[PDB]
């Protein structure tokens, strides 16, 4: 793996929280990045008055997360599938309906796009190395086809090398050749080593207020946190409308808002409080 | 207009053919591939399309007496759900064994049905326009398919009463600017395809089950006969396509939950309204 200061510039793209819309031009470069790279890094994007009350409201919660009998883990130690609050209290259109995200994924997966995931991914110090996997498959073995999901990752602390950082396989979102991929989406060690030779991956430093945005095929892996923190991370997917999901349960205290919306949720309404800590998406 | 189904897109069977050789199901499969519609004559007993065309043409006052039929595109193509009491739910039908073996090779072991419907072709019915059932998944990219249409005649279907029209190959097209936000396909590309691969009708004998790639250009066509036309309707699609689930009587969960062959199915307690949609929960 390349081990990089900051995140590269031909994946990045600099924002402000004051930006509601990408220009024509910044729109063009960003899906060029996805299309070419299958993953685009998003700065400045989040005022850290919303990072610091999600930060504070996953570590506070960490501790009944990890009392369970069976801790809900992706793959090996240390990665644990933890959903940040659903209080009202907590959910933020900035972060839901973001309007930069969602002009991106509207020009991508079309206006009836949608998110299906409110989630997170807690990186315990002492975390083992994950296999590289996808998050979402190719949907026919050895076919190319456009993308149809896009994984929104938004770090809740600064993350380094040390704490970390997911590694990426930029390009990785195109490669589908037959008998690539296991059951639990683990690329194949063969297809990893021809890869690599051609182009590496890469793990960089991300400034919390940012948000990633990256094809659900990438490869990708979990790394060790080697710092005394838990590094959390909020995971949302955009679909395409025709992609079969669950419905994210929220509680009806957000409908007025949710559901009105031109930036489509996948939700299920609930009357009082969802519990929101067995899990549906650790593998 | 043909005489019989053509040979390049038929197999004949019988309803005791419970499971195609390796070499008769690559042919269905190569048809599939190429033509995109595949006849398969001689599938169900007369014993089980003689009860569906009773329960179908019995049903129909209470379809017709409704305050707006449910029509496609024109007048005369009612779209009519089949019964789902027990009495009336056929394994030989939902979960045919020829059907999903070709369903199983072409959409994957986890592929489901997620359609129970039909299509009552009146007397004296119009044109419909040429379209598409189930779109392309991204416009202007070509891409596998995704679902296959089972249906299911349960009168013989001639040149007179309304045998469908199928455009063979026209499952694979998906130019930029080709489909209307009803699947129509627009004129100046129906014209370009009619040029290299005209449509085809052709009598289909009751007993037959048509399997055909969702995406194939099709028309339903006047009946010119004294009679009523049904069709019974079923959809297979992937795991991954996002379908309502077919309501069902709880009955019938016993032998569908439990099959190898998927039906994305909601089992209710008591009898379900399939005309209306229209039972409590
Ligand atoms: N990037 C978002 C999430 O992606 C993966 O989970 C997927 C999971 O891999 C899929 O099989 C499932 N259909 C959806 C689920 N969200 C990962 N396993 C999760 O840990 C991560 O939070
Ligand atoms: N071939 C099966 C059926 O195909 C069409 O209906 C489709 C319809 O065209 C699709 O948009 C929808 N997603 C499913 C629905 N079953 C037709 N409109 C129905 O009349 C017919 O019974
Ligand atoms: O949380 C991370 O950095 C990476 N985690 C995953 O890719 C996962 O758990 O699927
Ligand atoms: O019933 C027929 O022959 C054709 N009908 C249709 O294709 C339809 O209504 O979608
Ligand atoms: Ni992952
Ligand atoms: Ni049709």
């Amino acid at each position: 793996h390349m081990a990089l200061a900051a995140p590269p510039g031909e994946l990045t793209l600099a924002l402000t929280p004051d930006d509601k819309t990408l220009d024509p031009a910044s729109l063009d470069r960003a899906l060029a990045i996805l299309a070419e790279h299958g993953i685009l890094v998003l700065t400045g994007m989040l005022r850290t008055r919303l990072t610091d009350q999600l930060r504070t409201a996953m570590l506070d919660d960490l501790p009944e997360v990890l009392r369970q009998q069976d801790v809900p883990t992706n793959f090996v130690p240390g990665h644990v599938q933890q959903d940040p609050p659903v209080r009202e209290s907590l959910l933020f259109p900035d972060v839901l309906l973001n309007p930069v995200v969602y002009q991106i994924t509207h020009a991508v997966l079309g206006a009836d796009a949608r998110n299906a995931v409110y989630s997170g991914n807690m990186n315990l110090p002492g975390s083992h190395e994950q296999p590289v996997h996808l998050d979402e498959p190719h949907l026919w073995p050895g076919i190319s086809h456009p993308p149809y999901c896009l994984c929104v990752d938004v770090p809740l602390i600064d993350f380094t090398l040390e704490n970390g950082s997911t590694e990426y396989w930029p390009g990785s979102h195109v490669l589908n050749p037959d008998e690539c991929y296991d059951e639990r989406g683990c690329v194949l060690p063969a297809e990893l080593e021809r890869r690599r030779a051609v182009a590496p991956p890469v793990r960089f430093p991300i400034p919390v207020g940012s948000v990633v945005i990256r094809d659900g095929r990438l490869w990708h892996r979990g790394v060790p946190n080697l710092s005394a923190a838990p590094r959390p991370l909020l995971a949302m997917t955009h679909y395409t409308e025709w992609f079969d999901m669950p419905p994210i349960q929220l509680p009806d205290t957000v409908k007025s808002w949710v559901d009105g919306s031109d930036r489509h949720t996948h939700a299920h309404f609930v009357a009082g409080d969802v519990d929101h800590l067995d899990h549906p998406f650790a593998v």
